[PDB]
């Protein structure tokens, strides 16, 4: 008898029920991981990346904190077999923006990495929801959908969940109210062509645009457009300051994971196919409000846009589609 | 009138009530910050460091995630006025040991950095608890205590809380039991010379040493002593693989912050001024199990140690004192 | 020496920092208590009531679950000295209406009861926020205000926070969307005479009244008016089925406590002094959206109401003032 | 089209972490609220025979949905509402009346469980059963016999609460949080439970080694009275408020957390103990068990003194003396 066999009588000689994989152990990947771990969303966490040392080191560092977590198994490996049986696979790997660089400048590189990553994910977790975080997220969500063969409910991009969170933060600062009570939606591209939906902004269901008709216009004496300009510029400013962004996106992704894993059916602005709305007929992916739960995106909310908002959203779709349409698979 | 005044009728025109400061926004400081944020331990978090762009970028990145948090105020700056009225001030800043640098010279460089940091902390939060996380932690805890002029109860080193968490992770992995139910205490000097207290190692109050009398000796067929060696060497391996450790330390610190901020009077093995115990006769800080609460360390547990355990604590104390006695304050 | 002194060396020989008191240990009082305990809002919980057996039993039962909580001190007694230094005191005690007793006489009995409770609360926690949960809440919040001598930011009635949560539950059931994503506000007097603000009802900032102009009217083929009718009748139905309500009130009250204790500045529809809105000239308390934080109600939202909505609030205000002016303090 | 169709464009048409609570008395509802506030389930079902009370409790919980993260709460007298539960927690049954023998009380619960348990098994054949009804060690056996489940899926709440109470009282005496005051109460829940003095420790320091009289009648400090108070505390609460609820609910939610999240923490729960401590009969008593996704996967074999071991054997004999008389 070993010490274990003297101490413990074994009765039972099972897959995880709530496994999540994070692909990519860069700063974004690891912020997603710690955020998911601290939210108790998974019974198993797997990490995958191509840099073996860094991957192992990250895994071990999380494991050493196990005592303080409620996720009893953390694994990693360059081989996708460690990701088998995931309910949710979060893809953060690939090139990221350098100072001053457009997320759209990342397309060729990250499409080529997705050509390797997505078939491997799909092979080991054929029923997962895919949550794409890598940039440009809207384009890569389309790509992941096309490569995976998944129905589109199961391919979700982090999209404008973060842009909307930034927007509500800044709104909150101007009004003196917690972001949880400042409502406003940013839709379209997670990037420079995003669309603030001024007509929907409210606190306690009081329309800000009804109170302030010039809201969001160039004529606005309070220059509320500058809030959206700051939303657009946020990642660039943070990158210039600390080299990359990580915490906000990690929190946003864990917010999405929470709705998925706990089947909440909360609404979030995430990247999905919008064909059929606003007279768009192209297979373009961008953010609109979607109901998120255990089957991914189960429904879209049809937002009532002003003609100016709709035009902006159409411009966003045209910019994204002009890229997506030329991709070769 | 402004949109704000049209929307909102002000009744009242702020002293922080549950504030935590983190000094140093390297990987350790930010892991402490995110862990504290995700455990809802503070109503205000202040970040301070000397590199202003990086500091602002970290702050902004955390603020952009505010929607997903319950800590409504996040501030930063090089000026310690941002830290005023902290209940708890966590010090992670300092110099890293260079190739060829003696331990004595490294500590002296950290003394010189502490002579700027500590009096600034003390000026703005004179009644805080100081929690030192910078390496080498036991010596820098002494440094902070001497410079601050604080009573012993309010100067705490992170010490062996992380070593014991690592130990319990490794134990759990061996026994197939969650670390929460695998008990064991690593005491003394953090890291290389720490002491595993084999007599206290247990599951459900069943003493493993009693069940397996070779436990923790060279001759043990199951080489349980390897578990402690792995705790010591775990860090080395993580450093060699990813460059540094961060996540486990962050979670360890947030565990300590939880007991302090919530006045839990849980017991943790943290570094405290131990002159008076164990035949220790110098002003050194070593980990023993301490009751932690709103006044810092209020009580400590007198662990019964074997002759060999006691000798190893004394050797550490002599070694620490041997460096401390050479420092220029 | 004793066992404790052999085990523990004492360093220091305590004011609670985040203490909450619940007055009244009926079902509502105890549901507030468990809800607060399970949200880790307090470092000390005090219970007070006049029925000494039941009070001690409730206290002990909660104490027996301390292992599973993070509120290290739970106390109780008939004497208000156990309430000292509370940040928040939650009042759930009050009269039951008698057959044939006028609403005026009933409120007068609560005045006389509050003339005992409130000055004893004020003696031991002069700087607390008072949260009145007792029915009829709007008038009892006025009574507490008048007896306490507190400024009006520190006297808060639970008001329509529950009514709005019910409304959102029912909305979410009809739409297949989590109530967190179904926005809508019920204002004015809690319960029978509450006002649903149809203009504010929305998902992702999309106004349902705009999409469906008959919303809230008797002309509506979908009878959305029945949602509010169910909000009003809900307590009646739950009372007929189980004898009383408790759980929802507890959870609602814990939501309010969270904003106050953590200084969140979230907006909640709670009872506050609304003299000067809506052509109301009297010292009456009714629910409007209020910003809640560490100083209680700091601000209120001026909701644009329809002529009918406004007239309903004014009518509640007139009825309340008709009673209040005949009370003897 | 309908408002709902004008607002929402539908793309898509089984709960994955579902819990059922059987019985909506004080204990059942305390379990329900504790489970809801710990976010352990994506669906909660409630079942009892008293339909008004059941519906009222369901609605009162539902009205709190905004504040919870359990998006579906259902109830009914028909066990079809409990389909596909991972964990079914049984709190229903008869309470012992004036003049009633233990045997007859148990039989009355056998007759109730003959309805409840097969209904549970029909709709959630792969669930774990957690028996909370009193006397728990015997009714766990009853549930096991009626269900036909393997031993690992039939768990009694057992001494998890006794142990929590003991650590509360130990903590009060020492001025340390219960989380840092370790000690295990085993065997039969309640009156005949056994405090294992040898495992009582703070930070791995054995109190018994420091204080050899610990747990003996000789003890100047009367530490035996801490265990007496564990037994008597319940009687006291019952005398004061009429019943106990909150602590049972928190204890049961602690067990459910380990099961639902596959934590493999160790808890002292009621499990079939035949083959230990000289016990040869099919009886359930509390020992420390590893709890996870498949129920009880492993038992910790605590080293007991002869006296402690005799007390469990006596309990086993008494339990078996009752069980052999029951009519299934
Ligand atoms: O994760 C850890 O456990 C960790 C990370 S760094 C770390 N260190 N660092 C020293 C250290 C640092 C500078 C010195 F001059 C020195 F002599 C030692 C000791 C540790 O135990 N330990
Ligand atoms: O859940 C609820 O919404 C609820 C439970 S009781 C409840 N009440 N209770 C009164 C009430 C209670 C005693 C009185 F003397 C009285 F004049 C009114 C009004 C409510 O709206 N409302
Ligand atoms: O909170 C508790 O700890 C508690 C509440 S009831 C409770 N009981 N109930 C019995 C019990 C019930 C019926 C019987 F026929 C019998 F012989 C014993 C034993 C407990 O230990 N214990
Ligand atoms: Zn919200
Ligand atoms: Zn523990
Ligand atoms: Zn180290
Ligand atoms: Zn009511
Ligand atoms: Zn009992």
């Amino acid at each position: 008898a070993t010490l274990k066999d003297q101490l413990i009588y074994n009765l039972l000689k099972q897959t995880p029920q709530n496994k999540i994989t994070v692909v990519g152990v860069g700063a974004v990947g690891m912020a997603c991981a710690i955020s998911i771990l601290m939210k108790d969303l998974a019974d198993e966490l797997a990490l995958v990346d191509v840099i073996e040392d860094k991957l192992k080191g990250e895994m071990m560092d999380l494991q050493h904190g196990s005592l303080f977590l409620r996720t009893p198994k953390i694994v990693s490996g360059k081989d996708y077999n460690v990701t088998a049986n995931s309910k949710l696979v979060i893809i953060t790997a690939g090139a990221r923006q350098q100072e001053g660089e457009s997320r759209l400048n990342l397309v060729q590189r990250n499409v080529n990495i997705f050509k390797f990553i997505i078939p491997n994910v799909v092979k080991y977790s054929p029923n997962c929801k895919l949550l794409i975080v890598s940039n440009p997220v809207d384009i890569l969500t389309y790509v992941a959908w096309k490569i995976s063969g998944f129905p589109k409910n199961r391919v979700i991009g982090s999209g404008c969940n973060l842009d909307s969170a930034r927007f509500r933060y800044l709104m909150g600062e101007r009004l003196g109210v917690h972001p949880l009570s400042c409502h406003g939606w940013v839709l379209g591209e997670h990037g420079d062509s995003s669309v603030p939906v001024w007509s929907g902004m409210n606190v306690a269901g009081v329309s800000l645009k009804t109170l302030h008709p010039d809201l969001g216009t160039d004529k606005d004496k309070e220059q509320w457009k500058e809030v959206h300009k700051q939303v657009v510029e946020s990642a660039y400013e943070v990158i210039k300051l600390k080299g990359y962004t990580s915490w906000a996106i990690g929190l946003s992704v864990a917010d999405l994971a929470e709705s998925i894993m706990k089947n909440l059916r909360r609404v979030h602005p995430v990247s999905t196919m919008i064909k059929g709305l606003y007279g768009i007929k192209d297979d373009v992916f961008l953010s609109v409000p979607c109901i998120l739960g255990q089957n991914g995106i189960s429904d879209l909310v049809k937002v009532t846009l002003t003609s100016e908002e709709e035009a902006r959203l159409k411009k966003s779709a045209d910019t994204l589609w002009g890229i997506q349409k030329e991709l070769q698979f």
